[PDB]
RNA sequence: GGAUGCGAUCAUACCAGCACUAACGCACCGGAUCCCAUCAGAACUCCGAAGUUAAGCGUGCUUGGGCGAGAGUAGUACUAGGAUGGGUGACCCCCUGGGAAGUCCUCGUGUUGCAUCCC
């Protein structure tokens, strides 16, 4: 099991000083490919948001978040601020997935997608696990259905593997739902 | 605890308005023959000790001005380096780093060297 985007839990604060013996101490839920990554961000939002820079700070724990039951569907909302060529904007999207890591993962690709918003444009304000009565979003309630029931429209035609792959066909393929 | 003479730093020491000061001092102060000096014994110079702490000098107060320190402004403005980054462009996001200044708020209003003297 491999995921592009881990959740991790960064925990640091600034150096320890005179006047400050135990100075505050800063927790932030991240999302990158790499702990690496997660501790730069991590820094990157410390500075900007308590005025500690990672030259006159410490690094003090840092923890992947691996999701509990990743065998079961839960729908998830994401908060996030993105910028558009013209400006910023808040955004609040759901999405439905085995694991919050899928759900980031399909938040990336919707954003660029529909918004030609590279990653490093986007920032997550909240994530959250939303019951199914709590959704807010059409394409989320479509599927909070008892009994759903659909055809399988639009299926790709192509054998187990290569190996099997051949340039002519004796008959055109048969395709029925 | 001060004053005076000579200073160091050269406003936390400056400016304005009020109040106070034992002693020695420092002063104000009395004269113009002499040295000296002017329109003017005002100033400067010389000779004094009648009177006064009225002023100067010193100290204290002002929700005072200024000055000095801090907090904040603000990880903002700006900026060194990177990108086959976004954008038509103007410009701008992000990565590796550095990082200010008014307004507003709080506090403080000198510290000292040598010598003589009073207490
Ligand atoms: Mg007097
Ligand atoms: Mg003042």
């Amino acid at each position: 099991v491999t995921y592009k985007f881990h959740q991790y839990q960064v925990v640091g604060r600034a150096l320890p000083t005179e006047n400050d013996e135990h100075p505050k101490i800063y927790r932030m839920k991240l999302w990158a490919t790499n702990e690496v990554r997660a501790k730069s961000k991590f820094w990157y939002y410390l500075r900007k948001l308590k005025k500690v820079k990672k030259s006159n700070g410490q690094m003090l724990a840092i923890n992947e978040i691996f999701e509990k039951n990743p065998t079961k569907i839960k729908n998830y909302g994401i908060w996030l601020r993105y910028q558009s060529r013209t400006g910023y904007h808040n955004m609040y999207k759901e999405y439905r997935d085995t694991t919050l890591n899928g759900a980031v993962e399909q938040m990336y690709t919707e954003m660029a997608s529909r918004h030609r918003v590279r990653h490093h444009c986007i920032q997550i304000i909240k994530t959250a696990t939303i019951p199914a009565k709590l959704c807010k979003r059409e394409s989320t309630k479509q599927f909070h259905d008892s009994k759903i029931k659909f055809p399988l429209v639009f299926k790709k035609v192509r054998p187990p593997s290569r190996k099997l792959k051949t340039t002519y066909k004796a008959t055109r393929p048969n395709l029925f739902m």
